[PDB]
Order: C-alpha cells, then sequence, then structure tokens
C-alpha cells in the first residue's frame, strides 16, 4: 500500500547522495598542486578512518556476541547493523569531503565568487545528509520489517524473560540493541576524530600563529595536513554518526515507549488482566515516527534539491537558511496530514499521552522543530561575529589573552540560558500535548528534517578544506576570503547543528527515563497503574547521590577528553617546534617539512584514547546497577543528562563564538589590529583553548547521554534485585 | 544548669579573637615604607568595605521589613541580627589582617626563617576563625533564647498560617529568617569583594607582568596596592561572611527539619514533644563542643613548637580539632540524647555517626584538595610542566584537571549522603552537614591564614626586601591557597548535604492544616517523572551557568577598564616605568569599588527572586526541580573551580621557586602560567564561593515561601 512507498524513501535519499557525489566528482578539479594537497588530506583521513573502523568494529563484533549471550539473538543483529549504518554514514560523507574539498576550491579560485563554491560544498553536504537520513532510516526500517514484521515481534510484543532473569519486550530489545550499536559506533567515531582532529588543531595553530608567526594553514607548518585529515575525519564522519546516532534514537525512543505502553497499561481485575488499550493502537504509534521520519526525509531531499538547482548567492547564511525553513515546513504539513490520517480512529489514544485526539503528537512534533529552530537562532546569535555577543569577545581581544578567556567562558556559560529555556518549554508543552510519547515524538520532530540539517553542518569542514587547500598552493587572497566566509558560516550551522542534537538528546532522555521506569516492572507485579511505575522519587537519598554522581561523571568524562587531546596537542607542538629549529630553510620555504610526524602523532593518540570513553558509557549504569540499586542509577540519569545538556551547549556556544572572533579579526574588521598583532594572538588562544571544548567534549556529551540511557533500560531487570546493597 | 556554661561558648570564642587580635598587635611591624604601604591597604579595605556595609545593610534593613510584612517579625527581627552577626564577623577578621599583613612580614624578614611569620599568619587566622565561629553561635543562641525560650517558639511547634496564606512553623520561621539573612550578607559581601579583588588581579598580574615585564605586586603596577586591598575586602570579609553563613544554614536546616518533623508524623502524635525539643536543641550544642574543639586545636597550634613546614602545622591543627570534636561530641550525644519512628535505627547514637562522616568527608575533601592544588604532587606540577608547551596548552589542562578533581569529592559526598541517610535519615543528613563544619573556627583560622601572607608578600615586594623574606611569603602563600581550596570544599560539601536537608524541609513545608494527617511516607515525594520537575532540573542548571557567567562578565568588565588605565599609565607618565615616577593607585581603587558597587546587588536579589518567580509560574514541583538542577550544577562548577583556580596559582608558585628546569621569570612559560592564573582569578574568587551560598539562600527561600504558590500558581 502507501506503506511500501513510504519504506522506500531511504532508498531514494541514497541513491539521491550517490548521484550528488557523481555529480560532484565530474567537477574540475584544481592544479596539480592542489591535486596534491588533495592527495595528502585524502590518504590521511582514509588511513585513520580505515584503522578506526577496523577496531571498532572488533569492538562492536565482541559487543554483539555479548548482547546475543546475555538477551535474544535479535538483540545482537540490530546492533551490529546499526554499528553498520553508522559507521558507513561516517565513511561515505568522509569519502565525498576528501574530494569536495578540492573541488570547492577549484570553483571558488575560478569563479571568484562564493555561488559556485557554496554551491559544490552545499552539493558535499547533502551527499552526506543524505548519506546519514537514508542509512538510519534502511537501518530502522529492515529492523522494523524483519524482526517486527517478519519474525512478528510487533505482533506479540509481551513481557518476556530470558534465560539470564531479564525481563524484556521483543521488539523493544531489538530497537534497544540496533540503537546501541548505532551509538557505540558513533561514540567512537566522534571520540577518535575529534582527539585526532584537535589535538592537530592546537598545535597547529598556537605554534605557528603565536610563536613561528607564520599564515593560517601555511605550508611550513609541518602540521596543516594533519590539521585538515583531522577536519575530514573527526569534523565529518565523526558528525555523520553523531547525528545519525540522534535520529536513530529519537525514533528508537519514540518506538521503545510505543511498545511498552501495551503490556503495562493493565487492570487486574480477580487476577484477571484487562488490557487498556487495543493492540492496534500501539501498531499504529510504533509504525508513526518510521513514517514520520521517512516524510522528513523526503521533505530534506525537496529542500537540499531546490537549494542546489537554485541560483547561487553571494551570502551563503540565506542559502543554507531557505533550505532548513524549506524542508521544515514541508515536513510540517506532511506530517500534519500522516497524523491526522494514519492516527485517524485508533479509539485507544486518551488512555495514554494524547489529550487533543490523533493531532496530539503532530504538535509535539511541532514543537521539536520549533525548539531546535529557536536553539538555532540562538546559536546564530552567539556564534556569529555578525552579533553583538561575539563582536564584544573580539573587542575585549584588545584587553589580554586572560581577557579572551574570560569573556568566551562568559559568553558560552550565559547563552547557556537561552537554550535551556527553550527546552523547559519545550517539555513543558509536549508533555501537556501527548504525554512521554508526545515527549519522544518531539525529540524525533526536532530532527525530522535532519537530513538538511546534517547537509548545512558538514558544508562547513569542505570549505575549511578549501581555505586549507588554497593556502598551501599559495592561491589569490580572493580565494582565501571566500573559504574564509564559507568557514564563518560552517561554524555557525556546527553550533545550530550541535544544539539540535543536544536538544534532542534531553528529550529522548526524558522518553527514555520513562521506559526505564517501565522496564522495571516484572510479570509478577504487572497489573500495577502506571501512575505508580512512572516514579523516581527525588527524596531518595539514592538518587540524589546518583544524580551528584552523574554529573561528576560527566564532568569527568569531559576533563578526560580534553586531556586525551592536550597530550597529542603538546606532542606536536614540540614536534613543530624541534622542525622549525633542526630543519635548515623550512621557514624561508626553501625546504619541505615532514607533515608524517604530526599525522603519526596525532592518529597513534587518537587510536589509544577513542575506546576508554565508549567502555565507560557502555558500563557506568552497569557497576552503578550492581552496587546500589535500580534508584542509584536513575539519580545518575538525571545528573547526566543536566551536566551533559549545561556543558554541551555551553562548549558548543563559546567554542563557536571564539573560532568566529578569530575569523572576524583575521578579516582585519578589528580597528587598527591585523592578522599579526597581538590581539590576533590572544584570538587564536582563545580559539586553540575553544578548540577541544566545541569538537570533542560538546559532540560526544549527548552520544554519552543516550548510551548509558540505552544500557540502563536494558539491564535495569537485573540490577534491580541484584545489587550488594 | 549546664546550658548556660554551652551558652557562654561564642562570647568566650570572640574574647579569644580579641585577645589573638592584641597579641598580634603587640608585635612589632616593619620599617617606615612597610608603615606607609599597610596604612595606605588599610585604608582602602577599610573605605571599600564601609561602603558595602552601609548598602547591604540598606538592603538588610529593607528586606527584613519585607520578611515582617509577608510573614512573622521574628523572622524580620532574626534576620537583621544575622545580617549583623555575619557582617561583624567579615568586619573583624578584615581589620585584623589589614593590619597582621606587615606583621608577619617584618617577622619573616627580621627572622629570615618560615616559623614567626607562619605563627603571626595563623594567629590572624585564628582570630578571623574564632570571631566568625563565636558571632554565628551567639547570634544563633540569642535566637534560641529569646524566640525558642523566652517566647517558648520550640514549645508548640504547630502548623500555622499567616495572612498571606504562607503555612509555617513558628521557631521555624525565625531559624529561617537568621539563616536567610546570614546568606544573604554573605552573599553581598562575597559578591562586591570578589569582583573587587579578582579584577584588581586580574588588571595588574596581566598588564604588569604579561606587558610591561615587572615583578608580581610591583610598587610601579598602579593595581598592587588595589590588588592587596582587594585580598583583604573580598577573600577576608567575604570568606568570614560565606563560612559564617554556611555554619549557621547547616545548623538552621537541622532546627527546620527537627521542627517541622513533629505535627507531621502523626497517626495522635508519632513522636513526643520533648524528643523534637531535644532534637532542636541538639545542633546547637553540637555547634558550641565543635567551636570548643576548634578553639583547643588553634590554641595548641599556636603554641606547639613551630616548625618549618607550615601546611603540617595546619594539618596538625585540623586534625586535632576534628578528633577532639568527634570525642566531645560522641560524648554529647551519649549523655544529653539518653527516635525509632522517625531516622535513627541505631538509637541515640545515630546522629553521632552521621556527623562522624562529615567530618572525615570534610577531611578527605580536605586531602584531595592538598592533591589537586598543591605543587608538591602531580596534577600540579604537571600544569607547571605544561607551561613549556603554550600558553593554550595551560589553560586546556587547567581545564581538564578541574573537571577530573570534580570527581574524587563528589564520590566522597555520594557515600556520605547514602552513609548518614542510611543511619539516620534526613536529620542525619543534616547533622553530617553541620559536622564538615563542627569545627568551623579551625577552619576559617586555616583559611584566613592565606590573604594574610598573600599582603605580607606584597608590602614585602612592594619594599625591595631581601629575596629570603620574599620565598617566605610565597612558601606560606602557597599553602594558604591549598587552605582556601580546602575551605570551599568544606563550605560546597556542607552545603550539598544541607540543601538535602532542606529540601526534605520544602516537602514538608507545603503540608497545609487542612491535611496534616497524610502519613510522612507520601508527603516527602518529589517525583522526577514529573516533566515539570525535570523542565525546572534544567532551567535550575542553566540558571546556575549564567549567574556564573554574569559575575565573569562584571569581573572582567574592571579588568579591562584597569588594564586600559594602567596601559594609558605606562605610555604618558614620563619616568613610571624607568622607576622615577610615582604611580596612582587612587584611579583603580575607585574602578575596582565603583564596579563593584554596581554589580553587587543583582546575584543577592535573583538568589532571592528566582524561587518566587518559578513557584508563583509553575507550582511547586518546577521549584524542586529548580532546586535540583541548581544544586547539582553548583556543587559541580564550584569544586570544579575551587580546584582549577588552586592549581593555577600553585603552579605559577611552582614556577616561580625557580623548580621548573631552565626557564626563569621572563620566560614565556612563566607569562602562559600567568596568563592562566589570570583566567583562574575570577573563576576562583568569585563564582565557587557564590554558588553555595546561592544555593542555601534559594533553597530557605523556597523552603519559607513554597506554601503560597503550591496551590496559587498559575499552571
Ligand atoms: N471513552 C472511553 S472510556 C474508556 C475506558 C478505558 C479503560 N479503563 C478506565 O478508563 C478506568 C477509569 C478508572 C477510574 C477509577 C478506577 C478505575 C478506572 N479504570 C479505556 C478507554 C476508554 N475510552
Ligand atoms: N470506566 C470504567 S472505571 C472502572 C473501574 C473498575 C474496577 N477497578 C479497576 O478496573 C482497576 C484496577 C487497576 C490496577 C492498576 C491500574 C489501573 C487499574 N484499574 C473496572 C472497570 C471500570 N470502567
Ligand atoms: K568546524
Ligand atoms: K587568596
Ligand atoms: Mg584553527
Ligand atoms: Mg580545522
Ligand atoms: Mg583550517
Ligand atoms: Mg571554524
Ligand atoms: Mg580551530
Ligand atoms: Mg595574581
Ligand atoms: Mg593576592
Ligand atoms: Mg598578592
Ligand atoms: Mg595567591
Ligand atoms: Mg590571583
Ligand atoms: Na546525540
Ligand atoms: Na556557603
Amino acid at each position: 500500500y502507501v506503506a511500501a512507498l513510504f519504506f522506500l524513501i531511504p532508498l531514494v535519499a541514497l541513491g539521491f547522495a550517490a548521484a550528488n557525489f557523481a555529480a560532484v566528482v565530474r567537477k574540475p578539479e584544481g592544479t596539480e598542486r592542489m591535486k596534491e594537497i588533495s592527495s595528502y588530506i585524502r590518504s590521511g583521513a582514509d588511513s585513520f578512518l580505515a584503522h578506526e573502523t577496523k577496531a571498532i568494529f572488533k569492538v562492536a563484533i565482541v559487543i554483539a556476541i555479548l548482547l546475543m549471550i546475555f538477551t535474544t539473538w535479535q538483540t545482537g543483529v540490530a546492533f551490529l547493523l546499526g554499528a553498520v549504518m553508522s559507521a558507513s554514514a561516517g565513511i561515505v560523507g568522509m569519502k565525498m569531503a576528501t574530494r569536495a574539498n578540492v573541488r570547492v576550491a577549484e570553483a571558488a579560485r575560478t569563479t571568484k565568487k562564493i555561488g559556485p563554491a557554496l554551491k559544490v560544498a552545499y552539493q558535499g553536504g547533502s551527499v552526506m545528509g543524505l548519506s546519514v537520513g537514508g542509512f538510519a532510516l534502511l537501518g530502522l526500517v529492515l529492523v522494523y520489517l524483519i524482526f517486527g514484521k517478519w519474525m512478528g515481534q510487533v505482533d506479540n510484543l509481551n513481557i518476556y524473560t530470558n534465560w539470564l532473569g531479564i525481563n524484556f519486550v521483543p521488539f523493544a530489545m531489538t530497537v534497544s540493541g540496533y540503537a546501541l550499536g548505532c551509538s557505540i559506533i558513533a561514540m567512537f567515531d566522534r571520540v577518535g576524530g575529534g582527539v585526532y582532529t584537535k589535538a592537530a588543531d592546537m598545535a597547529a595553530d598556537l605554534v605557528g600563529k603565536t610563536e613561528l608567526n607564520l599564515p593560517e594553514d601555511d605550508p611550513r607548518n609541518p602540521a596543516t595536513i594533519a590539521d585538515n585529515v583531522g577536519d575530514n575525519v573527526g569534523d565529518v564522519a565523526g558528525l555523520g554518526a553523531d547525528l545519525l546516532e540522534s535520529f536513530v534514537g529519537a525514533i528508537v525512543s519514540s518506538i521503545i515507549l510505543a511498545s511498552y505502553m501495551f503490556p503495562i497499561y493493565v487492570q487486574k481485575i480477580g487476577e484477571n488482566l484487562v488490557h487498556q488499550v487495543p493492540k492496534e493502537t500501539i501498531q499504529a504509534l510504533i509504525s508513526y515516527p518510521i513514517f514520520f521520519a521517512l516524510v522528513g526525509l523526503g521533505c530534506s531531499m525537496l529542500g537540499i534539491l531546490y537549494v542546489i538547482v537554485k541560483k547561487p548567492s553571494d551570502n551563503p547564511q540565506r542559502e543554507l537558511n531557505i533550505s532548513l525553513w524549506t524542508s521544515a515546513l514541508l515536513t510540517v504539513v506532511l506530517t500534519a496530514f500522516l497524523t491526522y490520517f494514519y492516527l485517524k480512529d485508533l479509539q485507544g489514544l486518551d488512555v495514554l499521552g494524547f489529550r487533543f485526539g490523533a493531532i496530539s503528537p503532530w504538535f509535539s512534533a511541532i514543537i521539536g522543530i520549533f525548539s531546535g529552530i529557536l536553539i538555532g537562532f540562538w546559536a546564530e546569535y552567539y556564534t556569529s561575529y555578525r552579533y553583538k555577543p561575539t563582536q564584544f569577545l573580539g573587542k575585549s581581544s584588545i584587553e589580554g589573552t586572560g581577557m579572551v578567556i574570560s569573556n568566551g567562558l562568559s559568553l558560552g556559560m550565559k547563552s547557556v540560558f537561552p537554550p535551556t529555556l527553550t527546552l523547559v518549554l519545550g517539555i513543558l508543552f509536549a508533555d501537556y500535548f501527548a504525554g512521554l510519547y508526545g515527549v519522544a515524538i518531539a525529540a524525533l520532530g526536532m530532527l525530522s528534517f535532519v537530513a538538511t540539517s546534517v547537509s548545512v553542518d558538514s558544508y562547513g569542514p569542505i570549505a575549511d578544506n578549501a581555505g586549507g587547500i588554497s593556502e598551501m598552493c599559495e592561491l589569490d587572497p580572493e580565494v582565501r576570503k571566500i573559504t574564509d566566509h564559507l568557514d564563518a558560516v560552517g561554524n555557525t550551522t556546527a553550533a545550530i547543528g550541535k544544539g539540535f542534537a543536544i536538544g534532542s538528546a534531553i528529550f529522548a532522555a526524558l522518553s527514555l527515563f520513562a521506559s526505564y521506569m517501565f522496564s522495571q516492572i516484572s510479570p509478577s507485579d504487572i497489573g500495577k497503574p502506571p501512575s505508580l511505575v512512572l516514579l523516581l522519587n527525588m527524596l531518595d537519598a539514592r538518587v540524589i547521590a546518583g544524580a551528584l554522581l552523574g554529573a561528576a561523571i560527566t564532568y569527568y568524562f569531559s576533563g578526560y577528553l580534553i586531556s586525551a587531546v592536550t597530550k597529542a596537542a603538546m606532542k606536536m607542538v614540540d614536534e613543530i617546534r624541534r622542525q622549525a629549529r633542526e630543519i635548515p630553510g623550512l621557514l624561508e620555504g626553501k625546504a619541505k617539512p615532514d607533515y608524517n610526524r604530526c599525522i603519526e602523532i596525532t592518529s597513534d593518540n587518537a587510536l589509544k584514547q577513542m575506546g576508554y570513553p565508549a567502555f565507560i558509557a557502555i558500563l557506568t549504569p552497569l557497576v552503578t546497577g550492581f552496587l546500589l540499586g535500580a534508584e542509584f542509577v536513575g539519580g545518575v540519569l538525571i545528573g547526566t543528562v543536566l551536566s551533559g545538556a549545561m556543558l554541551a551547549i555551553l562548549t558548543a556556544n563559546s567554542g563557536g563564538a571564539w573560532d568566529n572572533a578569530k575569523k572576524y579579526l583575521e578579516a582585519g574588521n578589528l580597528e587598527g589590529y591585523g592578522k599579526g598583532s597581538e590581539p590576533h594572538k590572544a584570538l587564536v588562544i582563545g580559539d586553540t583553548v575553544g578548540d577541544p571544548l566545541k569538537d570533542t567534549v560538546g559532540p560526544s556529551l549527548d552520544i554519552l547521554i543516550k548510551i548509558m540511557s540505552v544500557v540502563s533500560v536494558i539491564a535495569v531487570s537485573i540490577f534491580k534485585h541484584v545489587h550488594l546493597f
């Protein structure tokens, strides 16, 4: 029927991405030096991503075997499917960007205008965004059809108990495994690529600009190629992995709640269970988020096509915002129709959530979108150098490096507010509209047009690489100005994407707190009213202690990521100093440096440090539970949500502001002081201090939130009574 | 009987502090240049503290009148009493330090050893700590005797409702007003002094060391005198205010919970009135025993043979005070309390155990502080080493060190909460919150010891003395920074415990006389799955972060103003850098004073209003969520900022001791460490301390005012 037409949308999106790749590759590349630089960066990125993928997939096979042992095999199969999906999205994005960077560079060089370069960069971004959306929805639909339909886990959806004494719902456990695989692979990719790129960027920027007195991404700098390999590895593949994980997480949270609703909402009447809701309603609610995501992917495809066929403009932010708005409006309308018709007459919504009938979920979704948009706007206010905060930061740059650091930290901590209030209002409204199911539907709708968001976000790194390639090949300063404008727009878009991701994570984390309080129910007491089930008393000393511990664990995770970055940062700083002083004629320009040193340093550090964060995110719930019950784990989840949201928003805004103020000063817009002045060095120090907090901690925080919440939701059935205290 | 002997302890502490002040003043000060510099610094500190005190006391009178209007007059009277108590403790500490700085400096200069300077600095610190403890306990005992005994508010312990629809217990409301006044005055003092001193320090350090290439606190630097006046204003008066506020807040939380326990635990009252009265009076006797043990430890450490390692002497003081407190409080709990229905599961000794936790917790925190802040350990030394790689490296490694150190103390607090709960419910949780500050006198002493050493070093460097004097001052100042970090940890831990206890008291206060029968098991219930509660938690975390950011910005404004002023002076006054001209310290003094006085008001009003607005907007669950998020985020940020600022400052000092191989005071690593120290100053001396004050003030205001918007909410 129409379900098949909907389920074929992800394949159309993947085909569109492949077509965009074929079109960009058919574009003309640059000169011979441009080809050589692109080859260097592409080879580095390919090698590091190959090593990362091998390691991550070994770990993924191990985790899949464990999941198969301790739960149903369907869980392990879904885990592997999600791992493959996220890894493939990341690899596709990286393999597309490694080729589109030089294309954008050559376009901006020949045409001397922003239109063509913007168009090619948006083509690459669309490749990655369509790949992400299509992979996520394809994995989800394959799971829903094989383990939900072919095997019929969506038909029984009952509370079984496995051999290890674990209470589980079949389709619930399968989607949990799928989301866990997605999020764990995304965690590995993000941590690795972030460590790599941020160490390289810190070392190169700091040493070169502040000490050696070189231009940004100068060929004499033995770390520039490492920096660009990181831009392609950590800022692309990791970005796609994280965003696909967020999309799949919102959708799987909605689906898990819908599935768990059926066997719990029952009435015990003389030892006879009477289901308060018909199975058809739960099945409609389960299939609803998938159709929602498919309609959203279609609307994103429409907007991306309109923006890639439209006449190019000189203001790239205008084009990106036009794409986002068109996708969002198409999604709103088509999803209104989908919610009205699909949920027409179900007869069981009143019992759970929806108070305004079939349209109740749609409203929630709307909230999400709007919420996201709001955050987006706020991002552009705090990150863009065309507004008050970033400009005041750039001005304060005249007073000293310490002034820059303090003002950046204050700007981040202040910007923490408006988006948090947006999320508060969104939570309240989605609740009022359709309970926790609508909370999850809003989490999803905030990313309903995830394809366009991922596209507009990945657009940036391509422009950054184009600028790096133009600087390495000594191009016309007009090319550098085009790349700098595109890169500022890309920083704004990356801040917007981080905000979107963190908001979706918070919404899905509330929905998952609900599902986690649900999973604790055993078949023995499968009759108590959900009003008593969904209860996590905060006055229980265990819960508040767990909240404290979760906040501390989030902060320690961020600190460990920062330290893992700074280790390689210092190593490469020292290596660059050594090369500058021990290689004859390197600074004069008559000698070639050794980029391989920094490449290998960053690769080794990233490969060594990428493992611990994922394992922490996987184990923390299990250990905390087996030590102090399930209320402590609930408190830990609460504290994790709070601290992670706060730190992620703060770091995203602060890093965006710092980088855009550095770029604004580099454009000479700072009266009197140029690109080589002491204020520029202070802004460079600020940008290096913002780099690791913007490209590592922030993104990884939401992945940690979702991974930990999913692990707890899956494993609470055990430590609920197998605790030590 | 023996109760009068107990009620006389705070007066003895105040007398001991006055005697220590008279003894330090009887010591010989330095030369004419030292006398002139000390007089200038004392005049500046006195002037700024006078203005700050006048403004804060006008605001305090206004707030007391408002409290009298909307609640009982006893609340306003106790508010004024606590305001006066905290302001007096701070002013006494500051007036003692402004005179003890030059005395410590001259002692360390003449003796050429660390012993005499350490002894005099600890004398000043003991003056301030005894002042704080004595004033806090005297105000609290006067309230307990006048409104608790003379008027007998501890006799009825009923749930009344005032004309504005507020449910309250008489003595509960009175102690709430006292603690609220204490915390609001501490908030004003802390915010003002922190802005002042941190702006001055940022300006001076950055401009002088990074640009003009001058030594720390050089007379040519027109901000060194302003920086030291700030050290005396914000790091002394504010410190005493904050610590007295935490002490009184723990005790008042204990008292409020004890009072509210009676009329709620009914089936017929589940607990006899005598038991509730004994539990109400118990925290006061506990605090008195703790003050006595702190006095004993301070006396032993000021009479004990001086050592060359001052941290050893300070740790010996802390250990002796803590052990004396543990033993004497064990005896007090055994005899005075010579329960099962509420909390205590091990009989009369149940509360004492909890207190122990607190103490030990504090002690534990102490070690962790000394592990992360002292340059004699791995983290601070690694930071100093990373200083060779660049300023950005210093900043990133400092942030990482703070965020990691955030953990061990958090786990300590988690275990303490869990164990105190297991032992004696929320009453024992609050008693542990208090016991962590049981020896608050010794803690305040060891903490105020630091700023005195900082001022002595600044004065010795201003007069160009013997480098041995500067080395003595640097060692003492590093020890003082470590002790200040330990004190901040003490405050934040006590704040977390008391904030949980106040969450309990706030869930209790919502009970109205109409439904004064529901089982307490159902009353103490704040479901976290309520969308409103989680939204409020998110909003509270965001509000804490914005509070911190606004404080940082208030600091950076005056910091930039003074940086520009110093550059202008350097370029337009002939011979200033050459040394043939005299700078204008009054300019920086006035800049920082004006900025601090202007920015000093808003944070306290935010902390006071946020609960009221959030409540009248979204019921009581939203306010509960806001309190939870605020507590969590504030604890995290306070621990992080304290540890990070300590690490940065001690790494700078570790590089100053030459322990960094090859690089001296003028090398790029020293400039990077100075940039790190300037970035840490505002996060260490302004945000961190204000966070726990905000937590306590907001939770107390909520506990008092929830009775209105609990059902008079807009949604
Ligand atoms: N129009 C309608 S009535 C209706 C009823 C149900 C199932 N049980 C109930 O609501 C139910 C209400 C209630 C109140 C007190 C005690 C026990 C109770 N049990 C589900 C859908 C539906 N739709
Ligand atoms: N419209 C209506 S109210 C109503 C009430 C009753 C009798 N008690 C119940 O059903 C009932 C038991 C139970 C246990 C847990 C959660 C919810 C529950 N509900 C039966 C039918 C009916 N139909
Ligand atoms: K970027
Ligand atoms: K200090
Ligand atoms: Mg850079
Ligand atoms: Mg880059
Ligand atoms: Mg670049
Ligand atoms: Mg950038
Ligand atoms: Mg950068
Ligand atoms: Mg300083
Ligand atoms: Mg000082
Ligand atoms: Mg000083
Ligand atoms: Mg100091
Ligand atoms: Mg300082
Ligand atoms: Na995410
Ligand atoms: Na405090």
